[PDB]
């Protein structure tokens, strides 16, 4: 019942986030240019940059969300 | 663009925060109305994932799901005070 109801919210939230930052996430990889072997590294200071301004769970699922775009990235240049 | 590590950092705290602030008050609200407790977390929050995922799934809804399991944690841990 309303289980139904908040899971449907959270759909239109999650796509309004997906539609808002996925093409300007793969527009950032475009230009990062992560491979495999700099992928590890590229996340990790990448994350140390995000956090070192603060945590909320904002930021951690925005780079959670930019790390599956990452994968992707260096899967499709590979 | 190895020199762009804090740029994308600091692209990506942009990005965090706009989603912190257009949604975690947002989240607050409809755990308001949930009424969420340790007894039935898990239950509620698998079954709204099963109906979040029944139309679709991108991380964008991954990540929404994530956000507001973590507040129905921090939800669920207040109810315990």
């Amino acid at each position: 019942s309303t289980m139904g109801q908040v899971g449907r919210q959270l759909a239109i939230i999650g796509d309004d986030i997906n539609r808002r930052y996925d093409s300007e996430f793969q527009t950032m990889l475009q230009h990062l240019q992560p491979t495999a072997e700099n992928a590890y590294e590229y996340f990790t200071k990448i994350a140390t940059s995000l956090f070192e301004s603060g945590i909320n769970w904002g930021r951690v699922v925005a780079l959670l969300g930019f790390g599956y775009r990452l994968a992707l990235h260096v899967y499709q240049h590979g």
